[PDB]
């Protein structure tokens, strides 16, 4: 298509950067991939291009990291397990303004970029939230002129490939590197050992660390480019690697796979907590080897640890790596020879965590014997930080037995545990929720008593998304309308979308907003045709509701409205009803089984209600198959209406409401999480908001939640209780729902049927609306202008200033 | 050096191409390994090199597969489990007349071209002779302008890495990827599913494999380029992976390790067989995968199978490929639907094996039950092939039941078994050995009954070496000595070598051939010193024995002798002797046993010798660790004596004696292999020929080898067995070598006793010609003279003519 390279957003075709980009096109093509126009496929011409690009990262890569070396700012490192970095391809082309010049280059030499892009795997190392949000902030970082390092773990298989087989969630490994990763490079002159299991001897000069097994870690470097800035950041990904020396010698060499073991695959699970020994020391093996490197840049640098906290932030993403609190002291007072308090006064000074829920079976609580086991050393520092933080609490809190126990790094029970959580607030001067609701939520109950000894840690960082990737990237013709009317530096200003509220009654805008949406819409519809020829109606409201299937985000509450819009159908149908696709997606982790449930009963409920020739393309349901990062970038922009219905309470942030909010989608939702805060940027007016907000869901709590009274008084929800029990969604098999049916009827922590009746009503407010297509598209336009603070632009300025001690600057770098 | 630059064998250092050279080098330095000057280690400027010289075989690798599409040639797929390939950089470098222009070019950006040269890893995915045949054979072949392909594995680790600790190997892991193979080409577009286990169901159109398991092959290419012919062949490598589909979710992608564990390591053993069932799959996982691509080749080509030999020619790295033979019939007859007897038409045609010893304990006899579980159609097709050959058996001598019993492809007793050598020859057209004796021996014995059935199946291919990594890479100052007097053409035309008996009373040319010995061998002594920290007399004798470690190549023989000096000095101190430091280096395979003992021997012996005062620097002997491709490219041009001592009859061919012929060395060795060819080639008159003949070997073995009786009659032999027995050479472990001396006394099947006294004698020759300078250099051209015939090229043109049925070429290709 001519017309997209027409979009003033993508930047300048220049006559010589196009004959050069085919130049090197071509060059990669024949000395990189070996191979000639007559063989060449299309993925050797994506990887051509994905080479071409990414030389114009090195000399801003390479210049970015000797200005850091040259000015000796504070360094930023950001922790995570996960990094949910989708493709890079596009994300290049776009904050080094080549994107319209690498459109000309690739359609001279007869091909169409678009269908290149869709031949990279995504860089899926993440779950959902907690890992786009670490994306998003090292892209939002390198943007604001960070001196930023993201470290994780370079997995060799990132989040399981989810096949949809019989209507059932099938998972199959996600071999992300099978045709190469060309934007990484490898680093083994830089591998670091990390070490494991042994013992503590306590010495002359201390306690040492002895009959460790060793394992190497191997660092992959990764550019991370700023938005047209000049700055190119580095995320750091260590990789497992058995150590050079030593059933045999070949089943020897065969054993080295155990210690590769460690880097192999991403635990798929989200807002779970699981304790296996490999997951813990997938944990210690980031935290041990990053900081290494950490300590390592510090001696470095124009050994007194004391103004380390000024030159180190180290930031939690969860506690997934908390370790590093007990790391850090045991090389500061084990290797350095630090007297444990001023080592102390420096950890707590470095160290920042964040927490990304309330919910009890997402929090991280590990064995003693585990850590006794595999970590000692780490162990005995926990024991020790414990006896000190309690002797705080003691004496602010004279008397107060029961605030100790409760407060303890140390839970008791038939299995006495760590809580790593409390070793966090313990060892970070930080504590942030990543919203207001749930930063509040924190204070008053999980974490009060840690509030009350340190309120002043406690603060609030509204999670945010990068209007890169989640505007410009994925809906360019967006992107364009509101460039034409208020220029482009609202792209890393995004708070300067309140201009667009002087458009509201401006008819241009209001055709244009309009025809954008029409145009992601048939390009999506045209995408589920040639991928897997499944029939949507262009002309229906696509009601979308993607991310991780749990209970708490109460997919099975949009079901039940599913199912109502569909015997309302059946009931009067000669009655119009505003046509609807329901698109429903995301991967159930593979052991929670309510999850694989649900995906299961979507799919039935489509087998049944895409098949009724009475509702013929007035009512569509179909679960989007293996959503991740690139599907997102599809599917979002194409959305009518954004489904954030978590109970009130549950859902700490959300991220994905920020994402529809920003490409046209109105909101149906709870008062949870962003929610509200988008509400309050819109006005409630623009919100399709209802249901329990939380004192409600407390008081539901105080007397009990009876499933029974619901379906006693709502005789709709009882006839689709009725359905799913006698097996109308499952004629084969009648009893296939019973679970779901009993977890609904009986134990229902996150009480579907309490806002079923609101629910319903407020989706007859949405349908109402979309009626009239004017003020559907006005209040969109509402929408989209208030939306500027997601951006995760504003959410990191605020964590520089407020935690990490450091200025951002927009200003570009000399290049 | 500059010298270096001088060395016209080595080309043009054009001003342009040292100009581009520079140019390249520092673009990869900076796009390529994102480095800068500031950063950049030794490593990364040998990496910067690499890259920059793999550049200019990208064009020919091109244009000459291309060639072979254009014109359709018969193809050569040389299938071995083994490429003992050594470093490529130099050899590229050689090959393309670049070595001279990347000296200069290095030099000017303030390099030692040779310092980077010794950062490069040995590609060691060989044990020995069988595997750096392969190697020398790849290269003869692209000399060739042969349509050639190597089929092998792309073993993650190699033969292991040799440490002495204790006077003890110790085996470490060769992680020969570790920092990256510039060379390889991964093609993942490629691959290849390979399947295992399942069952034989005999339906309507014949047998049916299925309920198999899957393992992927996946190809790496490297380039293997011709000397100065534009030609660049193909190494085609198969390395295991996990296949996309399928304890739990994470234990099922851990498991993944398993199916990839085939190609993880080199099984280290040198002529020796282990019926191990991983190396059964890695022997099948080449076969099927290489098999796959010929096919598919041939049908791509200008289904009716009778020309397939006339365009396919496999031949067979010993028995370890012939899996080949009931796979090409099994592919032929259940995919193809091809009659079973045409196809074995065309199997015949198109096979041919190669034998490599005569030894029991090498040759491969495969478990019946092990293949009927793993490869059940194979095991069919086996016993199918055996029934019609017996049957021709039969026929040909009817009533020979006895030979009908010995024939058999079937080995009965307690674990019946394949024999995979009779296998080979029933289903091969050509059978040879490498050497004249060994190729008689073949037909005399182990196979005289085949002989006598199909006479004109056997041939003799004594093997070779490549005089361009033999003489031009590892020895320039000898090869550019050469050049002088006769010009270059001997490099691809070692016959001319002839030419330089006119030179045996030349001056000059005994001075330069004297000249550039001392030269090798100061920069060997040099080479101890920095990296061993080991002082060796630069003025001795070098008395080199490298070579697998063996009770058949008789190492412990060496040992006997340089005993018998050291007793020699000390009885009679002042005395002169040759002064000589004896190096003995080699590689024991993990299990065997007495290998182990013999390495510890050697340094046992060094302990003793090394520091007695009376001795000095009269006699030394070093323990030479890790002998490798590399280090065999460094001694030999030092070495003055080349021990070849193998028992008459056991060594069927080597190369290792070739190698030193053409650099320089005398020879001391039995008439065993091309021992006895080559001192056919240069007259008896000039090798150190002594002991047993086979005739004479036969006779002690029709008698009976009674060791006790040299023990009786020989002193000086009786002394050292009573100083290895009494714990002369280990006194804090007096019995420690009781294992050899049982071995020596009741069990040796290579009688070493009775070579004793003509070795040691033969040795006192050697000593005596060393005191005359002038004749042993005179005796030396000789001998470098006549070594043409052991050009790998000679072989392979044989080989072409004889068995391949194509016309070798030496033109070069436009370029
Ligand atoms: O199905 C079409 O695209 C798919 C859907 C889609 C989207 O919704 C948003 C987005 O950011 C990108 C996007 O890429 C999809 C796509 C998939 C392919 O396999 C492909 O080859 C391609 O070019 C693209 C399509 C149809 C069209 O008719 C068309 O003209 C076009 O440009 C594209
Ligand atoms: O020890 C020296 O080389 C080593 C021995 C050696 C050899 O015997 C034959 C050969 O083909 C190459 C070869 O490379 C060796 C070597 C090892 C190194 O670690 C190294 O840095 C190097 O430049 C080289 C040396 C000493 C010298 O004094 C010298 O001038 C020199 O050029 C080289
Ligand atoms: C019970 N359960 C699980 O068993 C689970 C999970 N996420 C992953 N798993 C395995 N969640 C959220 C859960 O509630
Ligand atoms: C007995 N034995 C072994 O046990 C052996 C070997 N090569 C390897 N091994 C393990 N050889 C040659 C051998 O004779």
């Amino acid at each position: 298509q001519e017309k997209r390279k027409q979009i003033s957003v993508r930047g300048l075709a220049g006559v010589e950067n196009v004959t050069e980009l085919k130049k090197n096109f071509n060059r990669h093509l024949h000395f990189t991939l070996v191979k000639d126009r007559n063989v060449a496929t299309p993925r050797d011409y994506y990887f051509a291009l994905a080479h071409t690009v990414r030389d114009h990262l090195v000399g801003r890569w390479i210049r970015t990291q000797q200005h850091y070396y040259e000015k000796d700012p504070k360094r930023i490192y950001y922790l995570s397990l996960e990094f949910y970095m989708g493709r890079t391809l596009q994300n290049t082309m776009v904050n080094l303004a080549l994107e319209n010049a690498c459109d000309e280059a690739t359609y001279q030499l007869g091909l169409d970029m678009e269908e290149l892009e869709e031949i990279e795997e995504d860089a899926g190392l993440g779950n959902g939230g907690l890992g786009r949000l670490a994306a998003c902030f090292l892209d939002s970082m390198a943007t604001l002129g960070l001196a930023a390092y993201g470290y994780g773990i370079r997995y060799e298989f990132g989040i399981f490939n989810q096949k949809i087989c019989g209507g059932w969630q099938m998972e199959e490994a996600d071999d992300w590197l099978r045709y190469g990763n060309p934007w990484e490079k490898a680093r083994p002159e830089f591998t670091l050992p990390v070490h494991f299991y042994g013992r503590v001897e306590h010495t002359s000069q201390g306690a040492k660390w002895v009959d460790t097994q060793v394992v190497l870690a191997m660092p992959y470097d990764t550019p991370v480019p700023g938005y047209r800035n000049n700055v190119v950041n580095t995320m750091r990904l260590w990789s497992a690697k058995a150590p050079n020396d030593f059933g045999g010698y070949i089943q020897a060499v065969l054993d080295r796979n155990l210690a590769e073991n460690i880097s192999r695959v991403l635990y798929p699970n989200d807002n779970f907590f699981e304790g296996k020994e490999l997951r813990l020391k997938q944990e210690y093996f980031v935290v041990a080897a990053t900081l290494q490197d950490i300590i390592r840049r510090f001696k470095s640098s124009k050994t007194n640890f004391d103004a380390f906290p000024d030159k180190v932030a180290i930031q939690l993403n969860d506690t997934h790596p908390s370790l590093a609190i007990p790391e850090l002291m045991r090389v500061l007072v084990d290797l350095e020879r630090l007297d444990w308090d001023k080592a102390w006064e420096v950890t707590v000074k470095t160290c920042a965590y964040t927490n990304h829920t309330v919910i009890p079976e997402a929090l991280e609580r590990w064995p003693v014997h585990l850590l006794e086991t595999l970590l000692p050393r780490h162990l005995q520092i926990i024991y020790e930080i414990n006896q000190r933080f309690l002797n705080r609490v003691a004496a602010a809190f004279p008397g107060d037995v029961d605030r100790l126990r409760r407060m303890s790094l140390v839970e008791e029970g038939a299995v006495k545990r760590i809580n790593m959580a409390h070793l966090c607030i313990a060892g970070s001067h930080a504590v942030n929720g990543v919203a207001r609701i749930h930063s509040e939520i924190l204070k008053k109950t999980i974490f009060k008593d840690f509030y009350e000894l340190e309120p002043h840690k406690f603060q609030n960082k509204t999670n945010g998304i990068t209007p890169r990737r989640w505007l410009v990237l994925c809906n360019p013709g967006l992107a364009e309308i509101i460039a034409e009317r208020i220029g482009e530096e609202y792209i890393s200003d995004l708070d300067q979308l309140r201009k667009l509220l002087s458009y509201v009654d401006d008819e241009a805008f209001i055709r244009d907003v309009a025809k954008v949406k029409q145009e992601n819409k048939l390009k999506f519809a045209a995408y589920l045709e040639r991928e897997y020829k499944v029939h949507i109606n262009p002309n229906s409201l696509f009601d979308v509701q993607v991310k991780r299937i749990h209970e708490y985000k109460r997919q099975l509450l949009n079901c039940l409205h599913v199912i109502t819009l569909y015997n309302r159908i059946k009931k009067e149908p000669n009655k119009f009803v505003v046509p609807r696709t329901v698109m429903i997606g995301g991967k159930a982790a593979p052991g929670y089984h309510m999850a694989k449930m649900i995906i299961k009963l979507i799919t039935a409920i489509g087998d049944v209600v895409n098949h009724d020739p009475v509702v013929g393309d007035r009512l569509r349901v179909i679960f989007l198959e293996n959503y991740r990062v690139s599907l997102a970038e599809k599917v979002i922009p194409a959305a009518d209406l954004s489904e954030q219905i978590s109970t009130a309470g549950t859902e700490a942030s959300g991220t994905g409401n920020m994402k529809f909010m920003l490409n046209g989608a109105l909101t149906i939702g709870t008062m949870d999480g962003a929610n509200v805060e988008m509400a309050e940027e819109a006005g409630e007016e623009n919100f399709f908001i209802f249901g329990m907000r939380v004192e409600d869901v407390d008081r539901l709590d105080q007397r009990g939640y009876n499933a029974q009274e619901y379906y006693d008084r709502i005789p709709e929800l009882r006839q689709i209780i009725e359905q799913l029990s006698s097996g109308f969604f499952s004629p084969k098999q009648p009893d296939l729902f019973k679970d779901i049916v009993n977890m609904l009827m009986h134990h229902d922590r996150f009480k579907v049927f309490a806002d079923y009746e609101e629910y319903v009503k407020c989706q007859e407010r949405v349908s109402a609306l979309y009626k009239n297509p004017r003020e559907w598209t006005r209040m969109v336009i509402r929408n989209i202008a208030t939306s500027g603070k997601f951006s995760s632009d504003r959410t990191i300025a605020q964590y520089a200033r407020e935690i990490w001690g450091v200025e951002p600057s927009r200003q570009r770098l000399p290049a």
